[PDB]
C-alpha cells in the first residue's frame, strides 16, 4: 500500500545527538522511544530509526537494511560501501591528517622514506593516499590512541582526526599534511531510492530546511517611521524587510528581516545608531528559499 | 499567605528528559538545581520540583507528599493509586502486550489453558486482565526481562512494553493480545486541587499549552501580490493567514500562518508552484487556541 | 593580523551545560568538537572553547591561559583571582550557608564559642567571614559531605551550598547565616580585555543578549477589530504591540507583543475574556533594547 | 547418565561478587565466561545461570534452576517453595522497623491504628502486622524508604541494616527487628530428590569454605628443648603437628589450625616461649 | 647488563583482570601502579604496558613489547609474527559459523553462492571460505553478529562462544567451528634470542600457574593404625607426607596433592577410614 | 570495659582497594557490608569508616577515627598531627619537580624569581621552596598539571609518578624530588594511650602482611640420599623442613620459606638433585 523508510542512526559518539536533533528540527523526531530499544518510531508514521554504531552504518545502508543512514565522510570511504551520497550535514567536520613528531626530518610526504610505519585507524584510506602519493610506507592499524605510537616504538609517522591541531601539538606532532576532509552525511540506499523516493524526498526536504536555516535568525526592531529607509538598506533580508504598524504615541512601525549571524553583532550597532529598539533576534528552524 | 506546589518528576529513565523539557516549554523550567539535590526550585516561585523514581510517583501524589506527577499511566494502573488525572501528555507511549513464543499453539486469549504461566513485571494490571478474561493462568513477577522466561522455563506467556514489536520479534515472540495502552500523565493529589486550584491551573494552562503546540509551526513566506489568493486557498492557518508588507521593487507581501507538520512538504511544493519564496518555518512553544 | 579569544568553559558539573546552550543561544555554539579534546571550536572563527574544570577557571583567566571564562562566583572569591567580571548570568545560584545541628544552643554567629570548628568546602571565604565578623572558631577543611561532620564528631558547625534548605532539613541541620551568595559570572582577564576588547565585546553583546530574553516571549493572537482597544491595554509590550492584516470574513487583525513570563497566564484569561483567539507564545533567543 | 545442575547466581548488587568467590573457593569457579547469562564452571556438571537475586527465590521453586544463592529477606518476601540447604554466613543484615528519632512510638505495641508505614518488604511487612495483630497501612516504595517520614510518606519505615547507622543519619530509632537475614543456598525439592549426588558435591565444597572462615594454619620453627610449651599454647583441631627442621640446634617446626580470634594472643605466648618464624597461611576449606 | 621486558597486557575486555591476576600468582604482580598505560611489577627486570587485545599481537611482533598476553583469535587475525610460549587455560572460546534456526543450511556443504557472512573476524572467514573452497560474500561488523539476519546484513554470521547460548536465544544454529581460541603468551622472536633468561623466569612462573589450577593440598588428621587406609586413597603427586601429632593417642598428620576432581570422592573415604580435621590449603603454583 | 576502634579507609583512588585488601589479610576483613559509609568487620572491636583519602589525615588527629590508612604526602600536606605506626609498602610515588624538556632549567638552582609551579600540593611546594631558598609563585591546579605548561599556566609543574611515563608523553623533565610517598597506617595519639591493646593487635596482623610480600612456602619431593644438598640450596628461615614421604623408594619431603626474587634459581638447583612435585604455597602473615 505504502511505504515506509528505515534511518540508520549513530547509538554513540559525536555524530549521535546532533543527528537526533536535526530529525527532531526537520518535523520527524524521535516518538515514544522505550529505552533497550534498537528501533524507535518518529514524528512521521512511516519513517522509523534504526540505532547503529556510526562504523557500521555505510554496510547497511549499501545492503538495504536500512534506506538512510547518517554518518561521518571517513567511514563511508574507509568501508568502500556502494551508497548514495543524499546531503552533506554541516556537522561533525574533522581532518585526517598525516603527522609526524615535531622534532622529525620529515617536513612533508615527500620526505617519507622506504621502510617508514605509519600507525592509523584508517587502513584503507591511508593505505590508499599512499598508493596514489606513490609512496612505499607500511600501514599499521590500532585500535586507537595513534598519537601514541610514535613514543612506543611501533610507529615513524601516525594519522589523526581533529578539528583543532591542539591534541596534536600535545604529543608535540606536526601536521605534514591533509589525507582526507571529513564531514557527517546523509546517505542512501539505491534500491530504495528509485522504489520509495517520495517519502525520501520529503525527508531531505525536512532535514534540507534545516541545514539551510543555520546561522540564519529572524530579527525584529521597532523604529520611528522618520527613520525606516536608513533601516531597509541595513536589512535587505530575503526579499527586502517586513514593516508593520505599531500601537503607540510616535509614528513607530515594527521591521522583520531575516539575518545572517556574521551579520547580527555589527547590524545591532548600526540599527541602534539610527533610532533602532527593542530588537529580537528569533530562531528559524527550517528555510525553504 | 501563597500557597506553593510540589510536582512529583521522574529522576531517571525515558519519562524524565522531555517531563523536564515540557516544564521548561511551559515556562517553569528547573531553577538553580544544585546536584545531588532531590528538591530543585523551577523559574516559578510557587512551583518546586521533587525527583522521584516513576513507579513511586502514583504514591507520592496519592498521598500528598507532592501536589502533582509526571508519570505512566501503567505504572498508575499498577499500583491503583488513588489520583486525579489531569492531562494526557502525549509522549511516552507504550503497549503493554501479551506475547507467546511464536511457534506456540496459543495464537489468542482464548487458547490459554488452565495451568499457563504468564510472566510480567505488571502482575496486578496482569491478574486483573485475566480475572475480566476470565482466564485461568499463573502469574509470575521478575525483576525485568521478561523476554527470556519462556528461553530459561519459567513460563509460557509473558507481559511486554513496546512501541514497535521488534524487541518482541527478535526473541521470536508474538503478540497474541494488547492488555493496556499507556501513556504519560500529569496526575493531582485531590486535596491539593481543591485547596490551591488556581496554581494548579496555571501550570496546567502552561503544560497544555505546549502539548497543543505539538506538530505546529509558525510558516512564513514572501509572496508577489499578484498570486496573494492561491496563498490564502493554501494557508488557511487558524482564523486566517496574516499579511504584511515588503519593502521591495515589486508588490511583494509577506503571509504567516500556523500549520500542522503533517501539512508541510505538500504545502511546500504547493507554494513553491504558486510562486512563493523564502519559506521560513518559525518554531511555536505553546498554542492557547 | 586579527585576533583569537579563548573562552574556558566547565566540563562537569552543574555550571557545565546551561554555559554550552548560552553559547549555542549567543551564536557562539560548539562547532565539530570531537571527543578527547581540550579544546573546540565554535560556530565564530575567532572564539575558542577551552574545557577546564570550574575551579581552576578563575586562574586560567587571571593567568592569561583564557581571555574569559564561565564560573561561580564563589569559586572566584574563594581563589581570590585577579579577574575582570563583565556579566552575571542569571543561573546556577546558590548560598554559602553556616548551618548547626538543629538542637543546638547556637541559633546566630552571635552565640559561636572560641573553640567552635567549622568544617568547609570554602575555607579562604569562611575564615574572611570569621575574620570579618571578629569571630574566633577552627576551621576545618572537607573534601566534601561536610553535612555529615557533626555526626561523626569532626565538626560543631558546616558551611553548605544550597539553593533550598531541604539537604539542610534531611540532615536536621539550621542555617544560622548566609556567608556569600553566588551566582554565575563571565569573567575576563585584564590584559585581554584591553587588547580584544572588539571581539570581547561581540561576545559578551551576544550572551548579554540572552540573558536579557530570559522570561521574555513573543506572543501572538487573533482578535476581532472591534476588541482591538482593549488588547492594546492588554499588551503595552516592549514600544507598542504589533498589529497585521488577517485575511478572513471579520475585520480581524493580528497582534503581537513581547512579554514577561510573570505576566502570561493572568494576560491569557484576560485576552480570551476580549475575544482573543489562537494565542501563540513563540520563543526570543536575544533581546537588545 | 549425567546429571548435570543450574545454581542461580545474582548478576549485581552485594551478594554477586561474593557468592562467585564463594563457587572459586569451592572448587568450581567460573569457567571462561564470555558476566553473561550462563556460564561454564570448573564442573562439568555444574553451570552458573546469573539472575537478580529477587528472581532467583522463584527460579528455583518453579524449576528453571537447581539450586540459588539468595537473600532469606528476599526468598520470604517471595513466599517461593525452595529447600534452604546452607546458611552462607554473609550479606547478614536485619529487616528492621524504625520510627522518627522525635517520635512517640518506641515499639510494636505504640503503632496507633492507621499508621503508614513505608517499605520495599510489603509481604513480610503485612504479614508482621499479622502476626502481631496491628492495624496500620503498608506502602511500597522502589528504594530509600528513610527519606518517606522527611516528605509525608509514611509515619514509619522498615530498612535492612546491619550497623544502625543510616538510621542514626536519617534521626531514625529501630523499635523492633522484623527479620534477621543472612544469604542462604537453596534447593528446588524435586532437583535434590532427583540429583542428591551432584547437589551434596557441591554443598560440601560450599559448606568446607564457610567453615573455614576465620581460620588458619600457624606454623612456628622452635628448639626440640620448648617443645611441651608448644602444646598446651595451641591445641589446634586435635593437637599441633611436628616435623624435624635441618639446621644446627635441635630446631622442630611445628604448625596448627588456629582462629583469627586467637592468634595475636598466641603470636605473644610463642614469642615468650622462643618460638620464631611464624607463618599465616590460608585454608580455603574445612572438613571435620 | 640486566637485561629489562616489557610485556603487554589487555587493558580491558574479559583477557584484562585474570591476566593481571596471572601475574599476581607468578610472582610480578602491579607495583605501586598510579590502571594505567606503564606499570611496575615485583621483579625490577619486568614492566607492564597495557594495550587493547587486538594490538597485542602487533606490538609484541613489531618489538614495541617483548611478551604479551592476548586471544588466539586476534593473533590469527593480525596474521603477526609471534613466538607462542605457553596457552593460558582461561578465556577459551570457540569462532562458530552460524545459522538461522529456520534456514536449510546445517553445514558448510549447504552455504550456497553468494550467500553473506557477518562477522567480527573477516581474515579468519575469509581464509575459512579459501580453505574449504566456499564462493561467499564477507561482511565486518564492529559487533552484535548475532543480530545480522534479524535486520537482513547476512544470511549467516559468525560469533565467538564457550556455551551455545546466546546463539540459542537468536534462534541460531552452529554449522560448523572455524577456530578455537584460548588466551596465550606470546613473544617477539627478536627478544627471546637476546633475553631467554628472564622471558624463561617469567614463563615457568605463569606455567606453574596454570598447572596449579584445580590442583589442592590434602591435610587431614588420623589415628595411626588407620595410616595404611590413607595411602591407597591419596597417592598425592609421588605419595602423602606424614607427620606426627601431638595429642593423646597416636595421631598422625597425613597432607598430598589432590585434585579438585578428586576431592569429594575422597574426603567420603577419609572420614569412613576415621580421618578427621580435612583441610584444603591452596595451590599457587606447581613445578613438577 | 572493650574498647571499640575506627578505622578512616579510602573510599575510592589507588589505596582504597589494596587497603581493603590489606584488612582481609590480616584478619579484619569487611563483614556484611550493606561500599558503605561504616562497615564492621571480623573483629568485634573494630569499625571502618569509609573516606575520601585526603581528608584521613584530618578525622585521625581531630579523634573522628582512631586510625587511618593514608598516602603519606596528604599527611604532610594537610600537617596533621597525628602518629605514623606502620609503612604499607604499596602506592609508592615520589612528588617530583618538573620542567618542560625544551626548558633551560635542569635543576632547583636554575630556577628563576617569579616562576610559576602548578602544582595539587601548594602547601608542600611552598615548604619546599622555603628549604631551599627558591622565589617562585605557586598556583593550584584540581589535577592535570602535566598541561599547564602547554596551556601557559605555570613555567614548571609538580607531578606524581612512579614511572617517569607520563612526563616523558607530555614532554617534561624530573629537576628534583620533592617528597617520597608511600601508603602509611596512622594513629591518634589519644587513641594509643588509650587502646595500645586493641590497636596493637591490628597493627601486628596488619604488619605480618606487609612482612609476608613476596615470600612463599616451596615444598618438594625428593629422594632421602639427595636430602643434604637440598639443605644448602633453601635456608629458609631457619632451616628446611622435613617429612616423611609414603611410596616405593625413601622418599622425602621438604619445605621453606623462600624470596620470590630466589624462587627461579631454587627451581633450577633444585631439579639437578633430582627434586620433583615442587610447590609454592601462599603465606598470609609473616611474624619473626
Ligand atoms: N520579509 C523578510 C522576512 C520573511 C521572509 N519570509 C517571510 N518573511 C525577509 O525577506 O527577510
Ligand atoms: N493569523 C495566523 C497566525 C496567527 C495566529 N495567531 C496570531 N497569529 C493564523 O491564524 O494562523
Ligand atoms: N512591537 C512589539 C513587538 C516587537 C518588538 N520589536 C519588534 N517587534 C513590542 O514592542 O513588544
Ligand atoms: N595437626 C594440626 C594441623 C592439621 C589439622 N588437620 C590436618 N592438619 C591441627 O590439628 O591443628
Ligand atoms: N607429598 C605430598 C605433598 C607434596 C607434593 N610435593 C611436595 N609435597 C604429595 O606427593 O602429594
Ligand atoms: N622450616 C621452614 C618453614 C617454616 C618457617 N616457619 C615455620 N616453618 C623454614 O624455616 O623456612
Ligand atoms: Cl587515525
Ligand atoms: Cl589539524
Ligand atoms: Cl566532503
Ligand atoms: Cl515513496
Ligand atoms: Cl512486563
Ligand atoms: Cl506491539
Ligand atoms: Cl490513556
Ligand atoms: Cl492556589
Ligand atoms: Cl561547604
Ligand atoms: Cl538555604
Ligand atoms: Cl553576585
Ligand atoms: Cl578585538
Ligand atoms: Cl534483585
Ligand atoms: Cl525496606
Ligand atoms: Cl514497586
Ligand atoms: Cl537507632
Ligand atoms: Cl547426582
Ligand atoms: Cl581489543
Ligand atoms: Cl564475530
Ligand atoms: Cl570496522
Ligand atoms: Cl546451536
Ligand atoms: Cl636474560
Ligand atoms: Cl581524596
Ligand atoms: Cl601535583
Ligand atoms: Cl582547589
Ligand atoms: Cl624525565
Ligand atoms: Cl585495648
Ligand atoms: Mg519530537
Ligand atoms: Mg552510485
Ligand atoms: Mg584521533
Ligand atoms: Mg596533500
Ligand atoms: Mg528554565
Ligand atoms: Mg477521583
Ligand atoms: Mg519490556
Ligand atoms: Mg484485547
Ligand atoms: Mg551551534
Ligand atoms: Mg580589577
Ligand atoms: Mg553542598
Ligand atoms: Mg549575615
Ligand atoms: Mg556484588
Ligand atoms: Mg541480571
Ligand atoms: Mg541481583
Ligand atoms: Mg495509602
Ligand atoms: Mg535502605
Ligand atoms: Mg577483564
Ligand atoms: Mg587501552
Ligand atoms: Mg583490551
Ligand atoms: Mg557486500
Ligand atoms: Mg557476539
Ligand atoms: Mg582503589
Ligand atoms: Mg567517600
Ligand atoms: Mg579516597
Ligand atoms: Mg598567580
Ligand atoms: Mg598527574
Amino acid at each position: 500500500a505504502v511505504p515506509k523508510i528505515r534511518i540508520a542512526v549513530p547509538s554513540k559518539g559525536r555524530i549521535s545527538e546532533p543527528a537526533i536533533r536535526l530529525l527532531e528540527n526537520a518535523g520527524v523526531g524521535l516518538k515514544d522511544t522505550v529505552n533497550r530499544k534498537l528501533f524507535s518510531k518518529t514524528q512521521h508514521p512511516q519513517i522509523e530509526v534504526m540505532f547503529s554504531r556510526a562504523a557500521d552504518i555505510p554496510e547497511f545502508v549499501a545492503d538495504g537494511a536500512a534506506d538512510l543512514g547518517i554518518t561521518g565522510y571517513d567511514l563511508i570511504v574507509e568501508r568502500g560501501s556502494d551508497v548514495e551520497i543524499l546531503e552533506d550535514l554541516k556537522y561533525g567536520r574533522a581532518s585526517l591528517v598525516l603527522a609526524a613528531p615535531e622534532d622529525s626530518t620529515i617536513r612533508g610526504p615527500e620526505d617519507i622514506p622506504r621502510g617508514a610505519v605509519i600507525a592509523t585507524e584508517f587502513p584503507g584510506i591511508t593505505e590508499n593516499y599512499l598508493r596514489e602519493h606513490g609512496i612505499d610506507a607500511e600501514v599499521v592499524e590500532l585500535t586507537g590512541s595513534t598519537e601514541i605510537a610514535p613514543f612506543i616504538g611501533v610507529a615513524d609517522l601516525i594519522t589523526d582526526l581533529s578539528s583543532t591541531g591542539t591534541t596534536l601539538r600535545m604529543n608535540h606532532l606536526r601536521v605534514i599534511d591533509t589525507i582526507l576532509e571529513s564531514s557527517v552525511k546523509l546517505i542512501a540506499n539505491r534500491e530504495s531510492y528509485a522504489t520509495k523516493s517520495g517519502i525520501i524526498e520529503e525527508l531531505r526536504t525536512g532535514i534540507r530546511g534545516v541545514i539551510d536555516a543555520e546561522g540564519k535568525r529572524l530579527v525584529m526592531l521597532n523604529i520611528d517611521r522618520k527613520n525606516l529607509d536608513r533601516v531597509r538598506a541595513l536589512m535587505p533580508g530575503m526579499t527586502g524587510p517586513t514593516v508593520s504598524e505599531v500601537l503607540s504615541d510616535n509614528g513607530v512601525v515594527a521591521v522583520h528581516a531575516v539575518v545572517d549571524e556574521k551579520e547580527v553583532f555589527n547590524l545591532i550597532n548600526r540599527l541602534k545608531a539610527v533610532g533602532a529598539r527593542d530588537i529580537l533576534v528569533v530562531p528559524i528552524e527550517r528555510i525553504i528559499p
